[PDB]
């Protein structure tokens, strides 16, 4: 038949200076189920190499180690894991347990990668710390337990998968007489209950309590030979302890890491707050800038809105500097206007002036711009009306003093609910009659806030202003046929009327379209140093990881030798540094709002920041990505870790 | 007279649960120079809080402990400190060395903070390390020396400072038997010299090495006791082995906390460069942005430096059509600048027109703007004549075909060195003898470019445009007086002397001070969208410094344990941080400097970077305060740590 471990021909050669060494230098050796071993040599003989072989933590290289009849020698690092979950537990001489976890939790690792239900892990958890009297400790943390302690915590750790093989290196080399000699009892009971127990010592009077005790010296075994310990006297054994033993999991098992990396971020607060937090003053700045830029965009648009679409504008210079050059220099007339208006290129076109004078309705006064327009007006600016009409071309040449008013004017006087049609309020000392209500053209704020009135300009420039001239012509270019050349054709047309050029001229089309790419090019570049700089700057997260799996070699050893999959450690990291700059993007996202409604305060009136629902979500990804990105490289250097070095490296 | 060690009735408490708990009740001990006392106790005994106290890592909180004569009870830690200096060195179960330094490095760390030549300390490490036979091993760091072999290294360490008392936690726990009859000898070897030695221990076999053993439970003596070891016979001694015992010296302690950060540095080195690279490209960003926005408005300045100062501008005119329907309407005639010349504000006026025709000189071809001017224009736009002289008022009215030239021209024609004054080129099919040479308006090398040629206003009008009009007349404002003044009474007296408002004009101080207004806030706005979010985002260097500081937490203590003073880990940490932002800062200012001699040449007119030199001095200073910033809180936490527990934390 054939024994559980056997070892025929072990050759361990560790190349040192350009050269090899044979730590093992062919061993030979048999272990049957259920006997006590003692491998026991001084430092440098090979015994904690064979031990690490034994435990399918190493391979051979040259030689055959079978346990239960399958060959390690070839084995992958996966088969091996999957070898020490079924057959092996460990015990360490400094006890390695996480400190994060608790008692508890430390017991459930081997269980958790392997299957098992979380509940029932947590009863044989509980349940084996209570056989070795920490059940009143379960909760407790490593910190919180004693050396003697925790070494029976990773003892029932050990026996989670049902310690066929239990492996302690010096298990009592950290700690005293009395748990000394706890320990060494609880082993010793732990093979009467017929647990195979190896365990490897370099002092002899540790050797002295099992039951055949091998010596190994430069890398041979000299003595191997049965013993009988004298306390078997001392402690008849009285206490029974006895407690032998790609679509569907991938789920369970990256739940279980997100768990893991869950209560990992909960254990080291501060710097999880730290890392998170360069990426929520990141997010926040990206998106802050962009809605910044969008916004805007967008108020500077409806602030120059004013114009209209396909509407060329005519201006006056100043012809001031005296009031006698008022009548004499101003030119610009509303026959102007008529013989614009016969031209096969004009659509509509309105004379406009202005003035501000005191609107009053009942009680309630306030203060109103006051616009002579065409009844053509409307048409052109793009004004649609909420209610009324606009007045007739019989009413501009009657000076009708009907009138029209914005939504602004009407939620000044008319916030009963009273409709302002048919209504007289006065404008200055001329009263009116509202014929019509008006939407505006903003979207947000903007500079109106301001109560807009529009009457027939004849009757603004003969009862009001008392002047001959129009402040500026609009027209409407119709087809746009020849968008850029009518507005020639107009300079041209009243250059002529006019003694000499008297006239500026306005594109609404080409000034509307310049807004947009300046403001858009410069969203981009600003956005650009904000995003590519910060979110890029945000590399801490990586570093941060890497410092992290340094600091850890030693738990991702104890894991891997628990029987931790590469796979495991790897999505355990990655899912932490994801979670951390996923949490830490919704934290910035909520950063931008509330910063931005804060910047919602400032007296810029051409500011304003408007949030995109898709640079919300392309926060979200764009912040997930990071995670997955930087963000990587540690949590693939972790999962390639040697557990050999790993465990042991200090 | 009184012995070294003198402890009276120490009772040491801690609280526990709402209570206090006695670790030490009144214990009395007296220990005289030379002796061999072995404390021996079980895990909870307060062996290790006796020994903690007599090291001076702790105090009583009852009691009195007097070393030499001097009561620890109420010492602050710098005085403690200096009593481990002085009197004591230590020796721990797991040998507690620096990784980064070499054995003759960690020999020299308590010389280091002890105030001792760096040439001294390198005698007395190599020569206590090859009496105790690591000469050859003298390089090696830690990683490279085995258990015995390190706790030989620390035993060097412990003797540097004279070794009055060496005080040894299980100085064998950790290590085998023949390294442990090894360090046990080398002990007992030691004390034979005269050094007072006291080794704490839960084994009794170990205790018994010891000449007396003091036997500690539950808080008290239970034994104390003379012994003589068997081994006295056992260890004969062929080798006796004794070694016994203003502005000035904190510039000595900052040096050395930069060489040790320097080489802590070196040691770990991908977290350096990833720590720093965060602080390289928000340094790089910041001086690329302030100087990209600082160029580009020294560009833009350049471009509308074809204005002068001083200087309004009058031009007029759009649309194309017949010598009747335009060219009537083109009302700037010279007649509008001589009327200019006699006003009060003007110092100066010369009309303009422009054609681009192809400038002959010998086999040369070129293309050149002609300028129409007066002879006053090179005074009103400011520019200074190189070589020649200007036109007369007769050459103007006569239609002089003298020419000027500026840099550029001579530069394309007579890079011969040829002297252009006197040679006659041909402009178009018109002839020009070249009268003088003027240096243009260029700031940087990249502004001026293109050819410019300037003939008599007359005789370019004439002889080549066959036009009565002048395209714009430019003022110079004497008196310097109120130039918006000046405009007003421009526009109103061509207004006048022409038929309508016929003539833009722009005010070029007006002008210029709005693109210095704009380009220097919105650069503000955007290098603060930079700074703000890039360094401030470099927090990370806080970060990793503080999980530094958790990593060291055990050097931390040992450092301590040697005699380091707060301050001393305090300027390490600091030191450390301001280095790394610091060296980084400078790699920024390199990478934005790159970076700018890139964006030269992809870049185009109106992109330009000028590195003011103040923003590089700023660079290094505010670089080096981010490291004194966010280093520090690290830098505290570290200096802050409890030697005791800073030891025991694993």
């Amino acid at each position: 038949k054939q024994a559980l471990l056997e070892v025929s021909n072990l050759v361990r050669e560790f190349p040192a200076g350009e050269s090899t060494i044979q730590i093992l230098k062919g061993i030979d050796l048999t272990i049957y189920e259920g006997e006590l071993v003692a491998i026991v040599g001084q430092s440098g003989s090979g015994k904690s190499t064979l031990m690490n072989i034994l435990g399918c933590l190493d391979r051979p290289t040259s030689g055959s180690y079978k346990v239960n009849g399958q060959e390690t020698g070839k084995l992958e690092p996966d088969q091996l894991a999957q070898l020490r979950r079924e057959y092996f537990g460990f015990i360490f001489q400094r006890y390695h347990l996480l400190g994060d976890l608790s008692a508890e939790g430390n017991v459930e690792v081997p269980a958790v990668y392997a299957g098992v239900t979380p509940a029932d892990r947590k009863q044989r958890a509980t349940a084996l710390l209570t056989e070795l009297g920490l059940g009143t400790k379960t909760q407790n943390r490593p910190s919180q337990l004693s050396g003697g302690q925790q070494q029976r915590v990773s003892i029932a750790r050990a026996l989670m998968n049902g310690g066929d093989v239990i492996l302690a290196d010096e298990p009592t080399g950290a700690l005293d007489s009395h748990s000394g000699v706890e320990v060494m009892r609880i082993l010793r009971e732990l093979n009467a209950a017929g647990h195979t127990i190896i365990l490897v010592t370099h002092d002899m009077q540790v050797a002295k309590n099992a039951t055949r005790i091998i010596e190994i010296s430069d890398g041979e075994i000299i003595s191997d030979r049965p013993n009988v310990p004298d306390q078997s006297l001392e402690e008849v054994k009285s206490d029974p302890d006895a407690a032998p033993a790609a679509w569907r999991s991938t789920l369970d098992r990256l739940s279980e890491a997100f768990q893991m990396a869950l209560l990992s971020m909960n254990a080291h607060r501060m710097r999880t707050f730290l890392t998170m937090l360069g990426i929520i003053i990141g997010i926040a700045s990206v998106v802050t800038v962009v809605a910044l830029g969008n916004g805007s965009q967008q108020q500077i648009l409806s602030n120059i809105s004013s114009l209209g679409t396909n509407t060329i504008t005519v201006f006056q210079g100043r012809g001031f500097g005296d009031n006698s050059k008022t009548a004499n220099f101003k030119t610009l007339v509303p026959a102007d206007a008529d013989a614009l208006m016969t031209q096969p290129y004009v659509s509509a076109v309105s004379p406009m002036v202005s003035t501000s004078k005191t609107m009053r309705y009942q009680q309630n006064e306030a203060n109103a711009t006051i616009n002579g327009v065409s009844n053509d007006y409307f048409d052109v600016k793009g004004l649609v009306f909420k209610d009324g009409q606009t007045f007739d071309q019989r009413s501009v040449r009657d000076r009708s003093q009907d009138v029209v008013i914005d939504t602004n004017t009407q939620k000044q006087f008319f916030s009963d609910g009273t409709n302002p049609i048919g209504q007289v309020v006065l404008l200055g000392s001329v009263p009116a009659r509202i014929i019509g209500i008006v939407e505006p053209q903003t979207s947000g704020m903007g500079s109106d806030d301001t109560l807009n009135v529009y009457m027939p300009y004849t009757t603004v420039m003969s009862r009001m202003l008392g002047q001959a001239h129009v402040r500026n012509i609009v027209v409407r270019i119709n087809d746009k046929y020849s968008t850029s050349a009518a507005e020639n054709a107009i300079v041209n047309l009243l250059t002529q009327r006019h003694g000499a050029q008297d006239i500026f001229t306005m594109n609404s089309d080409s000034i509307r379209q310049t807004i947009e790419k300046t403001t858009s090019t410069m969203t981009l570049l600003v956005s650009a140093i904000a995003v590519i700089s910060l979110v890029v700057g945000g590399i801490g997260v990586m570093n941060i990881m890497l410092v992290s799996v340094t600091e850890r070699t030693q738990e991702i050893g104890v894991r891997m030798a628990v029987g931790a999959r590469q796979s495991d450690i790897l999505q355990q990291f990655l899912i932490e540094a994801i979670l951390v700059c996923l949490i830490g993007g919704v934290l910035g996202v909520l950063l931008s709002l509330g910063l931005g409604q804060l910047i919602n305060k400032f007296a810029g009136g051409n500011f304003a920041v408007a949030y995109s629902t898709t640079s919300i979500v392309a926060a979200f990804v764009c912040s997930t990505l990071i995670g997955v990105v930087f963000g990587f490289l540690p949590a693939k250097n972790a999962a390639k870790l040697d557990p050999v070095a790993a465990l042991s490296r200090e």
